[PDB]
């Protein structure tokens, strides 16, 4: 992977591997959200991050995921090359946003695009809040001035949002406990963990004959390594479906999202 | 990757991703046994296969993993090169094996090697089987014809007898069930999979406070889409060790088996 020529944005290329593809043999969705969290982390590194900046280290503040939205026209197939292009922007004092664009790398063709919103949070509080100029200041000369949108349209659906699923739910998979290999590694769940787990209650008569075109997931508290989550699905509707994840106990919501679903 | 001069083994670079490691900032024992099943995926590409022979696609069989043995001395830190060469011996009629080697790229060191043993299944009734004489000459033209072994070693640990865990067991971690990220491209539990399930019932304080040097797992029976296993585990023993066993949360019918060597960090 590399910087491109301007530095404002960052290109990397993966072969996608046999564990990687599901019953299509082509990538699954948590595979590509894996792989759009190693871009973004090989991005930072190439600019110096050690992506929290030295103002943030010294206040112990946190980029944290508020939401994060994927779209995809194909998915990789087992041995292709991906290519794909990251970069961030400043959105003010709300948080940051972090863009992606996925080419098959023969073709030059996008298969696919994504944008996730970030917000700032005390690690040891976990009290969010707004960007200060200092932060604002220093992350910008690693940022497009100008806009530059993954998702450019005026009222689209990476903006839409999303209603809480009453009960009852239409389907459900309870239960669910991350295990070591969920955990990245600060022991926190991995962001990807959460994907999986709200696609566990999509029947699998839809999985085998349709394909996953977007997904909108909201993040609202955290699973800690020793919670137990219920994932519930409504269908809404192409299928729609509306989700929520929370905890089995007493039902405190950690997650809720959309998916968007083409016939094959 | 690409196969060696020879055409007899395949070698392959990887370089170690974000979401791959662990508390140490290290490839995961797991992220080792995926780089493992990809390298000798590649390896079974290279030589026309799609890793089932003519002639087994005419009787319907498939290799299975009957055991799977993995040493590691270091294990590659996040961002590093890690090569991995793979090849397969041909065990007469028993089964076949694949061994594997994983080295630092940047110092050519050895940082680990790993060996597993496959047996032949017929793939509707599940029935095990011998390996028949058309099978065993098919795939011997890509395989080393004189002994190479990852572990050559008199009486060495890969090839040692695993005893079955009895209850009470002194650690256990219930109710794990695969997600569809466990399963492979025709819906069965990736092998991977059990690894974290055998380790899952290991106290998080030994996990904290050591290393994994070894792990010995044998697979006995398949875990269903649809069923729901129990980990237990027991120590054994500078060094813990530790016995395993997996088995269905109902009934307790044995899916695995293994055990685990921790060295002190
Ligand atoms: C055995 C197990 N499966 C899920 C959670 N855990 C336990 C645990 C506790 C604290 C930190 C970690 C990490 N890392 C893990
Ligand atoms: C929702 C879910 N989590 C685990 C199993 N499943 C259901 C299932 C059933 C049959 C095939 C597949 C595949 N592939 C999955």
């Amino acid at each position: 992977g590399s910087l491109t020529e301007d530095g404002l944005s960052y290109k990397e290329k993966f072969v996608v591997r046999s564990y990687e593809v599901g019953s299509n043999k082509t990538a699954t969705v948590e595979t590509i959200a894996n792989l759009l969290q190693e871009v973004g982390c090989n991005h930072a590194q190439s600019v110096g991050f050690s992506a929290t900046t030295t103002t943030m280290r010294k206040l112990h503040l946190i980029w944290v995921t508020a939401r994060m939205h994927i779209e995809i026209y194909k998915y990789p197939a087992w041995g292709d090359v991906v290519e794909i292009e990251t970069w961030c922007q400043s959105e003010g004092r709300i948080g940051t946003r972090r863009d992606w664009i996925l080419k098959d790398s023969v073709t030059g063709e996008v298969t696919g695009r994504a944008t996730s919103k970030w917000v700032m949070m005390n690690q040891d509080t976990r009290r969010l809040q707004k960007v200060s100029d200092d932060v604002r200041d220093e992350y910008l000369v690693f940022c497009p001035q100008e806009p530059r949108l993954a998702f450019p349209e005026e009222n689209n659906r990476s903006l839409k949002k999303i209603p809480k699923l009453e009960d009852p739910a239409q389907y459900s998979m309870i239960g669910l406990k991350p295990r070591r290999a969920d955990l990245d590694m600060n022991q926190h769940v991995n962001n990807v963990t959460y994907i999986g787990w709200v696609l566990e209650s999509i029947p699998q008569e839809i999985v085998d004959t349709h394909e996953l075109q977007v997904i909108t997931l909201d993040y609202r508290r955290e699973c800690q390594q020793d919670d137990v989550v219920d994932s519930l699905t409504t269908t809404t509707s192409d299928s729609q479906f509306l989700h929520l994840l929370r905890l089995s106990g007493d039902g405190q919501e950690i997650n809720r999202g959309t998916t968007l679903w083409r016939k094959k």
